[PDB]
């Protein structure tokens, strides 16, 4: 019903990634599949000016496991987006989830 409440500086950097999800996902089913993860890296890494190595099935199932949450060959957008959540937290930027006492 109710969404959290992200700084300005977070969602910066998830905007960028919304639209190289989209840019690979031809199929719009709206995950990205070990092979469309295998030329997201190659552009994802660009973002840092990376040498953007060119991975394969198995690095990618590596990176799959990292994003993914259920680790079933498939990274939603908010999946996605999260991957880069972990990093943006040691890259500099602050970050705030709506999180309660278990």
């Amino acid at each position: 019903s109710s969404k959290p409440k992200y700084n300005p500086e977070v969602e910066a950097k998830l905007d960028v990634a919304r639209r190289l999800f989209k840019r690979y996902d031809k199929d719009g089913s709206g995950q990205l599949q070990d092979d469309e993860i295998a030329g997201l890296l190659k552009d994802t890494y660009a973002e840092m000016g990376m040498s953007n190595f060119t991975p394969t099935k198995e690095d990618v199932k590596i990176w799959l496991q990292m994003a993914d949450t259920n680790s079933d060959g498939s990274v939603s957008l908010e999946e996605y987006e999260d991957l880069i959540i972990k990093s943006l937290q040691k890259a500099g930027i602050r970050v705030e989830k709506q999180s309660l006492v278990f």
